């Protein structure tokens, strides 16, 4: 008859279903269609993905979990698990035939006012300081299983966001550089001022240690060249089978000749090495080496400011690059070769070691995630409490601000400050622990002059303080979610008229 009453009781299939998996726990409802593709994954963005819709209704939600993933990263559950519970308690006034006029008002002056709440609430931090930086980075790592050495992890990742402070205060990630490779525990692990190479030196004559070479880049490979238009070769005379052997030790002498010449101690190419380029090297004395990725190739000149060569006919001086210390050792493990530049870093990178291969990957996943929490607090600067201690604080003063909205409409700001709760329900109910006698112990702390960073903690399964057991969230995080929130309820109060057309393009 309605038609409307039938769509509101719909939305509550959706966040039900991505409620439990959130947080280090929930377990995983996997709905298989008839293939049987069964992915066993604890992930709520995933599970909209590879899902049949029923209502127009529930298709609106998820873009507005797209847009916020790839500039965020992790969050966008917990909007639309809050969202639901908002029309669930919307039912409660919906029955005194209320205008849906004065009820989508209600929420978005109370989400207005939370912009300012949330501002006064986040402390500021530094770019320097070394307390609060340690305890957002050990956060993120203890939920991914590393109890081998999670507190080295820690120390060397705050190090490394915290020597590529550029001028502006950003951060990129484009200038830290992950390298997978096998050794013979966590305990090897240290980051290296620079970039390594697992390609060792082809002759043993070639230098062992140089200080201030003159790097130098060729786009091209070193084997028999051709010229760019077309060129076939011709044979008439046998006799001349012996002429191409030696015409080739001309064009290789004057060629590699000029690369002593221009100074430069260091080579580097990427596809194979002609058999008798072998030789000229060896006289000469310069360090050489092959296949390297063509995205390596751009770094270096990047790093450094060094310019590609495709024709040594051409080089310069200028085109040089300048390392800083190259040498080839032992790390346990392989050697490898070590091109630091402490004198301007200006893109550093990471090695990690490990038992085996399936271990190396799990903690590679981490070094990942783990810039992103702290790549946006130094571009921001403001953080606030974590473990759902932050809307438990505003609801208590949302009630004194819906005081003075006068008229018989306070009851709407003030249902929906009751309904923020939920954040503080899901993770006692996955502890195991009652939700109803344990929420009147949160609001101890926070009364009249109680300390403004007391939490949940789902380990000890007790009230502490966020800030010294390292709980600590972003604060765009939070922006963004109240912002999308406030607009996502927005799409079901707003609409009010079925659509049942037909023929829409």
């Amino acid at each position: 008859r309605d038609a409307q009453r039938m769509n509101i009781l719909a939305g509550r299939i959706i966040a039900e279903t991505v409620r439990s998996t959130l947080g280090p726990k929930g377990m995983d409802k996997m709905l298989v269609d008839d293939l049987g593709d069964v992915v066993v994954t604890n992930d709520g963005v995933t599970i909209l993905r590879e899902m049949s819709v029923e209502h127009p209704a529930a298709k609106m939600l998820i873009e507005v979990a797209k847009t916020q993933e790839k500039e965020v990263g992790d969050g966008t559950t917990t909007a639309v698990v809050v969202a639901g519970e908002l029309l669930r308690k919307a039912e409660e006034l919906l029955d005194q035939n209320v205008h849906p006029t004065i009820v989508v008002k209600g929420y978005q002056a109370a989400a207005q006012k939370a912009q300012e709440l949330l501002k006064t609430i986040a402390c500021e931090v530094g770019a320097q300081d070394k307390e609060i930086l340690t305890k957002i980075a050990m956060t993120s790592i203890t939920g991914k299983g590393a109890e081998k050495a999670k507190e080295k992890l820690a120390e060397i990742i705050v190090e490394a966001v915290s020597a590529v402070v550029d001028d502006e205060g950003k951060v990129d990630k484009d200038l830290i550089k992950i390298e997978k490779k096998s050794g013979a525990s966590i305990d090897d692990t240290e980051l290296i001022k620079g970039v390594l190479v697992d390609k060792e030196r082809v002759s043993a004559q070639m230098p062992k240690k140089v200080t201030d070479a003159k790097i130098a880049l060729l786009n091209c490979a070193i084997e028999i060249k051709e010229t760019e238009t077309d060129a076939e070769i011709r044979i008439t005379d046998p006799a001349k089978l012996m002429e191409f052997i030696e015409q080739e030790e001309k064009m290789l002498k004057d060629m590699v000749a000029e690369i002593k010449a221009s100074g430069a101690n260091v080579l580097f190419c990427q596809k194979g090495i002609d058999d008798l380029a072998q030789h000229y090297l060896a006289k000469e004395g310069i360090v050489a080496a092959r296949r390297v990725k063509k995205s390596d190739m751009e770094k270096l000149a990047k790093a450094t400011g060094a310019n590609v060569i495709t024709n040594i006919k051409d080089l310069s001086a200028q085109d040089l690059g300048d390392a800083g210390l190259v040498e080839e050792r032992k790390i346990s493990g392989d050697s490898m070769i070590f091109v630091e530049e402490c004198k301007h870093p200006k893109a550093v990178t990471m090695l990690i070691r490990g038992t085996t291969e399936h271990v190396i990957e799990e903690v590679a996943r981490a070094v990942d995630d783990a810039v992103g929490v702290v790549g946006c607090t130094i571009e921001d600067g403001r953080i606030v409490s974590g473990g759902g201690s932050t809307e438990v604080e505003l609801s208590m003063k949302l009630r004194e601000y819906a005081e003075g909205i006068s008229g018989r409409e306070q009851l709407a700001v003030r249902a929906f400050a009751d309904a923020l709760e939920v954040i503080p329900r899901t993770l006692a109910e996955n502890a195991g622990l009652d939700a109803i006698e344990i929420l009147v112990k949160v609001r101890a702390a926070h009364a009249s002059n109680g300390n403004k960073c007391a939490g949940l903690n789902v380990f000890t399964g007790a009230v502490e303080d966020m800030c010294e057991n390292g709980v600590v969230e972003p604060l765009r995080v939070k922006t963004q979610a109240i912002q999308s929130a406030a607009e996502s309820t927005e799409m079901l109060l707003r609409i009010d008229d079925v659509i049942a057309a037909e023929k829409l393009r």
